[PDB]
């Protein structure tokens, strides 16, 4: 099967400018676009971390202990009985508490690029600026939850890499190197291809939910990542990601056909339920508490 | 375990015993139906401990009980769960299972319908277009699946996918616990009740319902992984499915109560199969 052929889009001047002809609008029936690094952004920590966060502590460089250790940590580390993955968890608070400042700053870089894709959507669809504050709990701005996921494939358990699951959030800015991620397109299961230099953008359940009764609804695409076989010499297999999402305290908005905001459902049943649906293990607080 | 509402047959109609009734019931998503007193339910039990069972050795009386795991068109293995199951439309039952099974399940599906026309009543929806919203299931067309799962212990894994129903009523036969619900976000069980299926609801029930004044609800659900063995036999489960068939379109009714098809049965299933399954089993309920 033949990858996705999707949009590819740069930031010039914090405005979104598509490099491709279909544009935000093809983009957006798409439900996910490449999204080009900013030029200046330094990877290498989020990578860094992504190969040591779940090796012990010790024996190891004193530069590199803070980059490791992280199965220790109830709070932000999830091994998954199921699937190969295994993943830092980890909202704003927690990763100025427990990650390398290095690491912070590549998340706040990948954050923004997140908010402009959402602003952008919002604005492509014609939602009033006055309601972008409520129906994103106010994600939007910086606030509600900006999670972070630093994600490790375990290839030496015979199991599907991660989960079949929609995200949760507003928008996805994911970083992949390496085949294996799968969408799911009228039907069929076809694979994201890594794109060298760019990010993989998608939308997520909470967008699905705000622009389900307009004109042109956006789709949280559900994707997996398909069980991974060692090649020699190529390493395990990571990505990692941030995600803009309303916070699990308030509720999810969806717009009327006329216009108008209306809240729903709670966030914090609405992320139970995928929990419970997508994981079904002990780590039943994942992404909310 | 959930405190669900009870219900009894009573000359084709539907009664309940406890006092939330239908209302209720709808609202849960789920409830138990007494088993009607003449159905004689070991044909199914016993599908359920043999089917999975080479041809030989054995008695010529269960031959045509074992042996499925050679079908390819109903018998899925799954890769990652304990369930391994037998997955049946009206034909293939016709052509590869026991008569006393097929009338066993007739039986079963006649409750299934029982229940689907209380529950478009019940809504006031109007019964014009009950064979339109259904694709025919109402009155016995559509797809009337049957699935017969044997949980294996050996397996370290989960027994049964989390996962909603597809079609539109379920009738389902359980004896041992396992089974669970997702109720208000928490995994409540739900117990096996002697003398009662369970039913509940599927996707096509939900998205036919979920704007109106009472949306019904097709309740997540799981079998969480049985310990081996001691002394009980593995865990099994049968179950009877109206849903509309995969080559027609599902509906919902709008604002204003007029239906209107909003996506393709098949495209929802391959879907449903890809998060739920997500196994080389991809015709799995379409073909
Ligand atoms: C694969 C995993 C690491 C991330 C995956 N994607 C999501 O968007 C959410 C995160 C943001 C938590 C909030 O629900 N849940 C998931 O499971
Ligand atoms: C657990 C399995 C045996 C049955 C389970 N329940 C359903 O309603 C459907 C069936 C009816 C097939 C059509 O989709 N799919 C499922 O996976
Ligand atoms: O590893 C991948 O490619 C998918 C990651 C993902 O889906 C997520 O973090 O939510
Ligand atoms: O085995 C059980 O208890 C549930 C089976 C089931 O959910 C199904 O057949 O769809
Ligand atoms: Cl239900
Ligand atoms: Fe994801
Ligand atoms: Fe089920």
């Amino acid at each position: 099967t033949k990858e996705m052929t999707l949009q590819r889009a740069r930031t010039a001047s914090g405005e979104l400018v598509f490099e491709t002809g279909g544009g935000l609008s093809q983009a957006l029936q798409d439900g996910c676009f490449y999204l080009a690094i900013p030029e200046d952004i330094d990877l290498e920590p989020g990578k860094l971390l992504c190969r040591q966060f779940y090796r012990p502590a010790h024996p190891g460089s004193p530069e590199l202990r803070p980059y490791r250790g992280f199965r220790r940590n109830d709070g932000i580390y999830f091994d998954r009985e199921y699937y190969q993955t295994e993943h830092i968890l980890a909202d704003g608070p927690a990763r100025e508490k427990y990650l390398p400042p290095d690491v912070v700053a590549l998340c706040e870089r990948m954050t923004s690029l997140a908010l402009l894709v959402l602003t952008s959507t919002l604005t492509g669809l014609g939602i009033d600026e006055a309601v972008w504050e409520k129906v994103t709990g106010g994600a939007v701005g910086g606030g509600g939850t900006q999670w972070f996921a630093a994600s490790h494939y375990r290839p030496e358990r015979h199991q599907l890499g991660c989960a079949p699951h929609k995200d949760t959030g507003f928008v996805t800015v994911l970083y992949i190197e390496q085949d294996g991620l799968e969408s799911s397109v009228g039907g069929e299961w076809i694979p994201i291809a890594p794109l060298p230099g760019y990010f993989l953008v998608n939308f997520g359940g909470a967008t699905e939910l705000l622009t389900a009764r307009m004109g042109r609804p956006v789709q949280a695409i559900l994707h997996r990542v398909r069980s991974c076989v060692t090649e020699p010499a190529r390493e395990d297999r990571f990505s990692f990601a941030v995600f803009a999402n309303p916070p699990a305290t308030g509720d999810l908005y969806q717009m009327s056909e006329s216009g108008e905001p209306v809240a729903v459902r709670g966030v914090e049943e609405f992320l139970r339920d995928f929990n419970n649906e997508t994981w079904s293990d002990r780590h039943t607080d994942f992404g909310i508490t």
